[PDB]
C-alpha cells in the first residue's frame, strides 16, 4: 500500500538529512579549528565533500525514484545524477586508497616517507582522485548514448547505459571494488600487525622529537647506541643493573644513558636497586621525584611508565589510534558496499534472480556509509569530538 511508501519516506529523508549535517558539521569543524588541518585529516575532508554531495543529492534523487517507481527529472538530470552519484562517490573509494597509502608507507618505510608527508602532496592527491573520477565515469555515463547513436535507458526509468550488461557491470566492480578492497585489506592487515613493531632507534626519535635522518645518519646512530651499550657494560654500577633489565627495559636504560650519560645515569641508585629488585612500582615512584623528571617531563614519563610497565604502551599511543580509526573506516565501507557488490558477482552468472528490492536495498546500503563515517571520526579521534563541541 502507501502506509510503508511514507514509512519509507519517513527513514529515507532521515539518513539524507543527518548525513548532511554530519558531514556539514565536519567541514565547518575543519574550517574553523586551524589545529584539525594535518595530513591524515586533510583526507578526511575529501571524504566529507563526496558524502555531503551524497546525502544532499544522490540520498534526494534515489528516495523519489523509490517513491514514485519513476523517473520523473528528465534524461539530463538522470544522466547528471549518475554522473554526481559515481564520480564522487569513486573518488571516495579512491582516498580510502590513499588513506591506506598514506598509512602503509609510516609503518614500512619510516625513514623517506614520514617527513615527505607535506600538506602540498597531500592535496595533489585529492585532485588526481576527483578528476579521475571524473574522465572514468562522467563521458561514460553522459556520453555513451550518442556513440551508440540511440539511449536504451527507457523513459521511465534511470541506470548508466555503457553498465547494461553485467559481464561489463561485473568488470567495474573487481576493478573500482574488489581490488581496491582487497589492497586495504592487505595493508591494514600489515599495519595492525606491525604496531610493536618498536625498538630503541625511534624509542629515542620520539622523545628527542626527532625526524628521519639519511641513510649516514642512521648508521652514525647505530654506532652512538652500540657505543652506549658498551659503556654501560663498563660501568660497574650500570652493568649489574642493565643485564636485570628485559630487552624493553634495557632501551628504557639506554634512553637516560644517551640523555645524561653513563655516569649521570650512575647516580641513580637507590632506583637502580630497585629496578634491579625489580620493584617496579616504587621505581617509578622514586624516578618521578628526581631532577630528571622535572627537566624533561615528557621525556621522562616515558621512560618512567616504560620500567613500570614493561612495554611499549607509552611509544605507541597515536599509531595504535591511527590504525583504530582506519578499522572503523574500512570496516565501514566493506560491510555496506559488499552485498550491492556481491550481487553484481551473482548478476553476471544469472538473469532473473535478483529482485529490484534487493538492488534498491543494497543501492540504499553504500548511501549509508556517508552517514557512518562522520560518525568515524568522532567515535576515534578525540579531537573531533571537542571541534564539534564547539560547533
Ligand atoms: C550505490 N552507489 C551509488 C553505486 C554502487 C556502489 O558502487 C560499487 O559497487 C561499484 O563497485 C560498482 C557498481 C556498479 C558497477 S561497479 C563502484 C562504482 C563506482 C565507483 S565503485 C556504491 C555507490 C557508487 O556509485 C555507485
Amino acid at each position: 500500500t502507501i502506509w510503508q511508501v511514507v514509512f519509507i519516506a519517513f527513514l529515507t529523508g532521515f539518513l539524507a538529512l543527518v548525513t548532511i549535517i554530519g558531514n556539514i558539521l565536519v567541514i565547518v569543524a575543519f574550517k574553523v579549528n586551524k589545529q584539525l588541518k594535518t595530513v591524515n585529516n586533510y583526507f578526511l575532508l575529501s571524504l566529507a565533500c563526496a558524502d555531503l554531495i551524497i546525502g544532499v543529492i544522490s540520498m534526494n534523487l534515489f528516495t523519489t525514484y523509490i517513491i514514485m517507481n519513476r523517473w520523473a527529472l528528465g534524461n539530463l538530470a538522470c544522466d547528471l545524477w549518475l554522473s554526481i552519484d559515481y564520480v564522487a562517490s569513486n573518488a571516495s573509494v579512491m582516498n580510502l586508497l590513499v588513506i591506506s597509502f598514506d598509512r602503509y608507507f609510516s609503518i614500512t618505510r619510516p625513514l623517506t616517507y614520514r617527513a615527505k608527508r607535506t600538506t602540498k602532496r597531500a592535496g595533489v592527491m585529492i585532485g588526481l582522485a576527483w578528476v579521475i573520477s571524473f574522465v572514468l565515469w562522467a563521458p561514460a555515463i553522459l556520453f555513451w548514448q550518442y556513440f551508440v547513436g540511440k539511449r536504451t535507458v527507457p523513459p521511465g526509468e534511470c541506470f548508466i547505459q555503457f553498465l547494461s550488461e553485467p559481464t561489463i557491470t561485473f568488470g567495474t566492480a573487481i576493478a573500482a571494488f574488489y581490488m581496491p578492497v582487497t589492497i586495504m585489506t592487505i595493508l591494514y592487515w600489515r599495519i595492525y600487525k606491525e604496531t610493536e613493531k618498536m625498538n630503541i632507534f625511534e624509542m629515542l626519535r620520539i622523545d628527542e622529537g626527532g625526524g628521519s635522518g639519511g641513510d649516514e645518519a642512521e648508521k652514525l646512530f647505530n654506532q652512538d647506541v652500540d657505543a652506549a651499550v658498551r659503556g654501560i657494560l663498563r660501568n660497574a654500577k650500570l652493568k649489574p643493573v642493565y643485564d636485570s633489565l628485559d630487552a624493553v627495559r634495557r632501551a628504557a636504560l639506554i634512553n637516560m644513558v644517551f640523555q645524561m650519560g653513563e655516569t649521570g645515569v650512575a647516580g641513580f641508585t637507590n632506583s637502580l636497586r630497585m629496578l634491579q629488585q625489580k620493584r617496579w612500582d616504587e621505581a617509578a615512584v622514586n624516578l618521578a621525584k628526581s631532577r630528571w623528571y622535572n627537566q624533561t617531563p615528557n621525556r621522562a614519563k616515558r621512560v618512567i611508565t616504560t620500567f613500570r610497565t614493561g612495554t611499549w604502551d607509552a611509544y605507541l599511543i597515536k599509531e595504535k589510534k591511527a590504525a583504530q580509526t582506519l578499522s572503523a573506516i574500512l570496516l565501514a565501507f566493506i560491510i555496506t558496499w559488499t552485498p550491492y557488490n556481491i550481487m553484481v558477482l551473482v548478476n553476471t552468472f544469472c538473469d532473473s534472480c535478483i529482485p529490484k528490492t534487493y538492488w534498491n536495498l543494497g543501492y540504499w546500503l553504500c548511501y549509508i556509509n556517508s552517514t557512518v563515517n562522520p560518525v568515524c571520526y568522532a567515535l576515534c579521534n578525540k579531537t573531533f569530538r571537542t571541534t564539534f563541541k564547539t560547533l
